[PDB]
């Protein structure tokens, strides 16, 4: 049962709109908005969206197979070995936020201040005394963003499973011999760099120039949650405020995404008249090329909505009617709908180029969608045992044989995959964990969450004190 | 009574080395180390210092007093008005880690996030509202570092000071008509901006080039504070590990400012053989760059501790007794001690140049020095009534007249200063107070205060959960 | 009679190996080689070479004309007017070397100084008075690459006339407003610059993406220049030395092109064997990416020359027969032939990224390939009338009605072109004059050429002195 | 006998101002302008100066002698050895525009093109084939600026003699052992490139902050030509159009050094009036920090001619009579005196600096005075003869023992110093000469050889044809 799964299961039911019930609902854990600062809803007068992996949550594990396929084929016809082609996607193996170190061809879980939490070459998990070779204080410099490549988005699951199946494939193929920092084949050496490289470049020719796109809008179906809730909270939130979309894709396949996600036999509630999804929102950006937009950006122009092109020029008029726009930047957006930075819930997925940005660079308020969280919190609370022995270990240890703290941790972990929770290894949290905490004032599962609470709801986090004041 | 006067207090009384003693004496606020991470202190092989306000605490207000006439002389001198010479350092205004913003000539108290806690333009406090027409989302973008200035160090406390004085006196100066960015006298304008370099420069060229260092060492006692525990507990770290010297300043002040607090008619303990400064070192670097020595540093030199200059050459030879060093890069440290990062307690005051990038580019393990800490925490216990009725009304408030919120907030915002503590606003903490949580693993008045825990110590922080693991 | 009509007139000949009828021949103009700094062909160990516009000469204008048609199918294809679709390719418009000024949307042709010589806005020739307006010192700052591109490859041939199609149209066209720095569309907002940047992306795109390639080696006698004389070139420069081929085409393009080159029923001279293209050949390198080659370069890679891809992994042998290289740098080359920069003689089209490069990075000897001569040295000796009228009138001026001066310079102007000459405007010789003085060690308008001189031939060009040497 | 007592021999001489006089004194080499582009004098509408080395020409060897004693001083003072102060400045080798490679710790005279025509290691003049161990292909890549320093001021010459002592005196001093780039003593290694970088800087200091400008002003006899014609020229220009001073100098040196200029019991002629030196100008300018000037520049300030010291501000207002302007930037000049470029004729030795950025980021036109070429004219009159044979040698070699070519090659280079010409070695002319002919309009001796040419002049040079066009 994928995170995907419990989502299109929750998205299957019908809102229930009586205020008990909806009360009684935010109470599991599933349907819950969490809160790392306090956000009064009855202040935010815009609702902002990114599409991909937020109103449009592709099915896992089927998306990410797809990209993975695609990358593995396009390697293939530029030169890779035809052995790649019986490479399947496995997805016990990749955790999201791993480092990839081309120096030394290890994908690394690390905590918030580098220090190393996992670390595997290929598929090989290498232990605590081994790591000290080629990490000398079990530690990376993160911002070395020469040597390593953070994979924080849903869209690098595949490359994280396919970079550590190229370093398993070349590390057992006897063709090659494996050196330090990469592969000799006789007179051709490939660095895990180089390496590294072209399975980027790949990843991005599928999605640009490859048919990722097209096969994914020849079955919506199979690779896209679809839920009737969706409208209904959408009308609800402009009811109150402005609702705007800015998305890094184009108007084409926006379109026809957002088509299907609205396409249901009636409108925001069963009996009422289907509308189109343009009209759910006041302002509609594409091509917005995050996270350049919450500085500089790019220029405004205007979509030809029925060619699909963009007209010529850049846009100097108001915010009109039907209008769509390309490019532009965050303050394109305040300035258009009249709308300060705190007024402004942006709700997304990506933890950077999204939360982070908007964040630090504008002062927006900030909702992180976290597709895998609707998963993890399931076996947050079926393994609870394990995690709650953890904590009376680390207890009883701090006044002999803590070899039983490694062994729980790995169990624990485990449970979420072989690369672990996306939030932590055992005690420890992950670099993933403390941006999340840092840069998202709300978080959950599916933004779909806020449906259960009323627009004047104040989420509400504890004050912070420091040691000193405590 | 200043913080260095609550330090010098403290540092007039003579260790009592009894282990009930001891333990006893850390129960109070005073003497304690905070904890943000835990650190078990067995694990540290190597202490490491800065200089300037860590081993060499400077007495308040007399030291920034010092600095603010210098540099005041240094302005006039290079044509300021003579009216400059009429002011006279108030250590009640200014409060460490404020942000000057150049357009607009304001000195602002910010969060982690950039929102506005305090903003005065000159002396005068501009109340919320009036704020909004300069920043209309109560917000500023912090690593906008063309426009704004984060005075974090004790050497800016001057020119914090300083530039309010400035703005204040050319604001009523009748010669200068004001503008929203900054003066005209006729056919001459002086933006904020050009006034805030000139003030910049002058600060510098008082401490590189001015008198600040001669009138310093010609009054030590004026100036510098004096514990006869310094040379105690150094050589207590050099019985289970490696001390080293790690600064900014010159070999010729940093010997007249050790000799100075090491001269005491013993050494370590009463009884005992005086000993050089230089013997508690097994390495003294001293023209460090910080915090460019975290990174690529520069090449390392020797200096020729007889003549205070450094010899011709890049230095290749090993670690040698007597050897002072100039230069060089953290890893030179690592490499010559043995060490790796996380060995290493690295002691300063720097937040930003010090503790923040050994922390971030190294793994280093940190200790934060925050002198006026000494006397913040005097203020915290007297006035602890004023900060509980702010929980309980904020507790309140959470299910009308909220006027009294914001009044609480500055009753208990003044008896810290004008600009209020150094770590929080009322309820809402510091940018400052954010980085110390984030970047200092153990934090005190005093790295004094180390010689009340023994070196076995564990020093404990609760783990963090995130809130849906709560 | 354009240029490659001469040149090919001139390769439909079989050559004359009597050496009294090669002496002959090199006496004309068309069939010299130019001197600008003195070289002793014995020295030259290697001779290397450029692809386009060297070894296939495109004809002209039929080549340009397609370039340009497939451009703008490009930019109706994105959105702009059906109208572009109506432009014809004319060659009597531009001139290789102008300027377009992206600012005020003008093609410029200067001098090396920046001092402007001619300025057109669309198709209307600004007169020097009204051009003050603009340029108040009848200047531009030729390094200003972000206002100014200088379109100086025989590529860039079909946009320069483009350029001036889309000012004339939009100026014309009733539905804009023409404006000092672009074009007003109501709401939208096309300036110069914008539209430049249209321009130059969709070059780019015809070339690298679109079927410029495709249409070239479908029509190969209509689009390159065939001379039996190249390879009996070729083999005599193997006689004496080594033979590479450095181009930024890739592989499959190359190979299609070079085998049409060679491709008659014979080899060097009519009777012998016909061998491969690839057996004329010490080294052979695609990708080369100039003029990044003539610093850092890329990987050296080698070519599967069966599948025409890559082989995986960077190449670390030896310079082995049958082998074909992918990028790497010009060191790669001078190492793998052991070769110094003065022993070889470069060959090219390209003034800047082959020529300039070379000489200024590597201190290459340099050939420059000028097509354009093959029918400016007609034009030359045919209006020679007119030049020399020229003379005669700046010479008595020196010592009134000088608007003869400007009517001369207009009708000789004017025989090249409505652009005039690649080299001067008149008495004032134009910056791509200068440039090929500067950095062309020899230059004509085909590198067939040197098959005119023995190889022992000193080319000699008299000293330069200073005027206060004279 | 210098090329400083050659002007000052030609300075003592009162101007004879009939009009058959002044054309017969300009008919000899010593008093011409010589031309590198032709420009109509009647055009110039400005006139404008750099000081230093053009309006106060420092004596020969005097001057450079005391920049070298102050600068082994300051090398001493810092911890060189002892032994530097028995170096005494020798004019004889320096020539100006010698480049250092900092690897190798050579100087090197080269042509423009990079290519080797001189290499000195210390003292040693090192041959053509022991050249090629170093520099395989006899060339630099001159824009290299971290490996390579090119000494082409006239500040320089001192620093130039000062690197080659230095590389001799460790060399051949016991205590140091030679290495390929650098010396080693023990644990110490100083590399060429630290060494230069130790002179360069104390060099800096001498001229900024030691006793340089002091000991000039205290005997300006001894270290500055002055000259009756110099308020001369300068009154006529001001009679046919405006006079600007562009000065990178500060105002306290500039009045003390122009004071000292004008300093005669007389005005522009004999009998009349004395005038202050600030009425010669209509806009007087310090600070300029070129070659930023010719560019963004920084901000206009106003001097207070008084205190010597800014007015706090920048200056907003109109060019006013008796103001004093610092820093700003060349369009301050332009638009305060309403010239273009072309109109101005700008005065200078900065061959890069001044000359090379007014002409291309600005179009100016350009005077560069070569003091040097007051005595190399007398050199090159005198020894005409070996030049002739090196002609003729060149001429009869273009038809086996060429070592006379080497012969008479060294013989005329040595009649000019160690270095020899700054123009030319034998046949080859150097970077230098290369520079003054592409960015010099006018150059001469001295900027007082325009008083021999009325102000109608107009200066010719033979227009350039291309090898094709001859
Ligand atoms: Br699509
Ligand atoms: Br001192
Ligand atoms: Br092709
Ligand atoms: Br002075
Ligand atoms: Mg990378
Ligand atoms: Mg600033
Ligand atoms: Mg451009
Ligand atoms: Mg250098």
């Amino acid at each position: 049962t994928s995170w995907s799964d419990r989502l299109q299961n929750a998205a299957d039911m019908p809102a229930n709109m009586d205020k008990h019930a909806l009360k009684k609902y935010r109470r599991e854990a599933y349907h819950r908005v969490f809160v790392n600062r306090s956000l009064a809803m009855e202040k935010i007068k815009c609702f902002g969206f990114d599409m991909d992996y937020t109103l449009a949550v592709y099915k896992s594990p089927e998306y990410e197979s797809l990209g993975f396929e695609l990358t593995v084929e396009r390697l293939v016809s530029i030169g890779y070995p035809q052995e790649l082609l019986s490479f399947a996607y496995d997805s016990t193996f990749p955790t999201r936020g791993l480092v990839f170190d081309t120096l030394y061809g290890n994908l690394l879980k690390v905590d918030a201040y580098g220090n190393l939490l996992v670390c595997a070459h290929g598929f090989n998990f290498i232990r605590g005394p081994e790591t000290r070779e080629q990490y000398p204080n079990k530690f990376i410099q993160r911002d070395d963003t020469e040597r390593f490549y953070i994979l924080n988005t849903l869209f690098n699951l595949p490359e994280t499973y396919l970079l550590a199946c190229l370093v398993d494939f070349f590390t057992n193929c006897p063709r090659y011999t494996s050196c330090e920092t990469g592969f000799k084949d006789g007179d051709l050496f490939m660095s895990y760099r180089s390496m590294f490289q072209d399975v980027r470049d790949a990843v991005d020719w599928v999605h640009y120039k490859g048919s990722l796109k097209e096969k994914t809008v020849e079955n919506l179906e199979k690779y896209v949650v679809k839920d009737g809730k969706l409208p209904l909270l959408l009308s609800r939130m402009k009811e109150v405020g402005k609702v705007f979309l800015a998305t890094n894709s184009d108007y084409k396949y926006t379109d026809k995404i957002m088509t299907y996600l609205f396409d249901f036999p009636h409108g925001p509630k069963p009996g009422s008249s289907h509308r189109p999804w343009q009209s759910y929102f006041d302002l509609i950006l594409v091509d917005a090329r995050k996270p350049l937009f919450f500085g500089e950006g790019t220029v405004l122009r205007q979509v030809d909505t029925k060619t699909g092109k963009l007209k010529i020029g850049t846009y100097t008029g108001p915010l009109q009617h039907g209008i769509v726009y390309s490019g532009g930047s965050s303050d394109t957006i305040c300035d258009l709908l009249g709308a300060k930075g705190k007024d402004i819930l942006y709700i997304g997925d990506h933890i950077f180029g999204d939360i982070l940005k908007s964040k630090k660079r504008q002062g927006w308020r900030t909702f992180l969608v976290i597709p895998e969280l609707a998963q993890e919190l399931h076996v947050w609370t079926d393994k609870s045992s394990l995690f709650e022995e953890l904590q009376s270990l680390d207890i009883f240890l701090a006044e002999s044989i803590q070899r039983r703290i490694k062994k729980v941790t790995h169990d624990m972990d485990m449970c979420y995959g072989m690369m672990g929770s996306l939030f932590r290894s055992g005690s420890r949290q992950t670099l993933f964990a403390s941006q999340v905490m840092r840069y998202a004032d709300l978080y959950a599962a599916s933004f779909i969450n806020l449906l259960y609470y009323p627009f004047s709801y104040l989420f509400r986090a504890a004050h912070v004190l420091m040691p000193h004041e405590s």
